[PDB]
């Protein structure tokens, strides 16, 4: 699993087409979201994360956690994200592993947002310019 | 080297603090630039750049070019970007680099921006949300 976190203003979205021929299902209201002052946890689920599901969520869980912790920030957004990694995993294990990922950070304590998988997505966001802004993270 | 390319409504910067004790040099008004339109490259120089400045600079000029032909952007703007590497090029090989692939672009007949090296910048983008706004390149 590939993770990049931004520290944002704002995050918001969009659902545009659809992706995947049978992607997420969501309700008129998920169709859009935002949050103010997030860190936003983009993640590319890979192949390699389907031989222990398990372990490397509880390992995203705590890397996202920790940044939350470090920055300040009580809000959290999970974006499933192809864009880190050129060995993906199947849409079964990737919508596995980005659940339990938003689940943790929801028992964590954190207030966590997440955007619908299997989707062309348009999105806006404002990351702020301090040191740990922008930040990557490998996990295997 | 590695490239996100993100076809964007609009991208906005504005330079914080220097993050290498000597950065790029910038006059007041390359502190803040904006673009709309525009393919943004997000580029990460890798050490095995080094080997080959010159190949690896006019590979991704043809890459990031593909992409702005086929998305019809006339606008391009070039990003020095840490987060899709962990095995980083010194900043004279990226800086070369990334100048080299400012120039190219130009001579290739795009208007092209580029961020200043070596700060923390905050940023607003404004993702489009259709097939071919983002993708990942890796170019060696």
């Amino acid at each position: 699993m590939r993770v990049l976190l931004i520290h944002a203003d704002y995050f918001e979205y969009e659902v545009k087409d659809k992706a995947l021929k049978n992607p997420e299902p969501i309700s008129e209201d998920m169709k859009r979201g935002r949050m103010e002052e997030v860190l936003v946890a983009f993640i590319s689920v890979e192949k390699v994360d389907e031989k222990n599901p398990e372990e490397v969520s509880l390992k995203a869980i705590e890397e996202i956690s920790k940044v939350a912790e470090q920055v300040k920030a009580e809000n959290v957004f999970v974006v499933p994200w192809a864009h880190l990694s050129s060995e993906l995993a199947k849409p079964s294990v990737a919508m596995d592993i980005l659940n339990r990922v938003y689940q943790g950070l929801k028992e964590r304590g954190f207030n966590v947002g997440k955007a619908p998988f299997g989707y062309y997505i348009a999105a806006k966001i404002s990351c702020k310019g301090h040191p740990l802004a922008e930040l990557s993270r490998t996990i295997v």
